[PDB]
């Protein structure tokens, strides 16, 4: 019945299966992979790395990932389609804007941004015909004036298409509350919205407050920890000093408080990464060699061993993403 758009075209919602709802093939910038593919070794090396990673995830039971790279994360939909085909894993692509918009975006009005997001959802990204299945937005603290427009434009595009909205927050600053206020001012249903990087905080007052309102809570940085790397300032700043087990306990905490239907789980992983320090990808691959298999291989058994029922784990990893992604 319900369909969702992937980089290989439409798929039935029921085929999405075990779905990681916040991932990247490559975290980069608009135009960068085209202008400087050698940064990644080569485009071919990048694609091969991504195919090996997604095949590993697939072997662990992952059937679909949502690549939340926007235009300004340097999303390359042809790359996503190539690797999706080679690895046989569905990929849902994104529209929206993250927190590195260039001037040609920052100068735009809410109307103009709505038109852009609609173009990528309804017509296709660039000249490819590949349609976005989610809208990615971001704040890092209080929203900038431009970020206010972006969140309103995302709400309007979601209302028009039924495609969900997913967010980057600075979770320690509780950005989700302001994001929610902006979304609701536009009349967007909280069930269409995932407040992301919510596992970057242990503030369950903040998290249950959102979940109580109907928001999905993105616990989407599972493998991130610089424990043991504290001498590496850049890894420390990006990864944090909380263990993956600490992050994973949040999933249990929300399930134990009645919020099992409001949780989405992912890694925020990537196979190339040019928007941060050089060789950050080598540090990450050492910390988490399992890549996007880490959730099914480590997180889901950890939870099962803590007594979370399999039905509940299936509801979190299959039913929740399905309900979220289904245009509504
Ligand atoms: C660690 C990854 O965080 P981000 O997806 S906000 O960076 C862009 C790839
Ligand atoms: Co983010
Ligand atoms: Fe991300």
């Amino acid at each position: 019945g319900d369909l969702i758009n992937t980089v290989r075209g439409p798929i039935p919602v029921s085929e999405a299966g075990f779905t990681l709802t916040h991932e990247h093939i490559c975290g980069s910038s608009a135009g960068f992979l085209r202008a400087w593919p050698e940064f990644f070794g080569s485009r071919k090396a990048l694609a091969e790395k991504a195919v090996r990673g997604l095949r590993h995830a697939r072997a662990a039971g992952v059937q679909t990932i949502v690549d939340v790279s926007t235009f300004d994360i340097g999303r390359d939909v042809r790359l996503l389609a190539e690797v999706s085909r080679a690895a046989d894993v569905h990929i849902v692509a994104a529209t929206g804007l993250w927190f590195d918009p260039p001037l040609s975006m920052r100068m735009r009005s809410v109307e103009e941004l709505t038109q852009f997001f609609l173009r990528e959802i309804q017509h296709g990204i660039e000249d490819t015909g590949i349609r976005a299945g989610i809208i990615k937005v971001a704040t890092t603290g209080k929203a900038t004036p431009f970020q206010e427009l972006v969140l309103k434009a995302a709400a309007r595009a979601s209302l028009a298409t039924g495609v969900p909205v997913t967010t980057h927050t600075s979770a320690s600053q509780r950005d989700g509350e302001q994001q929610a206020a902006i979304f609701e001012s536009e009349g967007l249903s909280p069930s269409r919205v995932c407040i992301g990087h919510s596992d970057d905080t242990d503030d369950l007052s903040y998290l249950t407050g959102l979940a109580a309102r109907g928001y999905l809570v993105g616990l989407d940085r599972m493998p991130y920890s610089a424990i043991g790397l504290e001498g590496n300032a850049s890894a420390l700043a990006l990864f944090g000093t909380r263990s993956w087990q600490t992050r994973a306990l949040l999933i249990k905490a929300l399930i134990d408080r009645g919020y099992k239907d409001r949780i989405l789980v992912s890694h925020d992983w990537l196979f190339g990464f040019s928007s941060y320090v050089t060789n950050i990808m080598d540090v990450m691959d050492r910390i988490n060699p399992d890549g996007m298999a880490f959730v099914p291989l480590r997180v889901i058994p950890f939870l099962r061993e803590k007594g979370v029922p399999p039905e509940t784990l299936a509801g979190v990893t299959v039913a929740n993403p399905a309900r979220f992604l289904s245009p509504t």
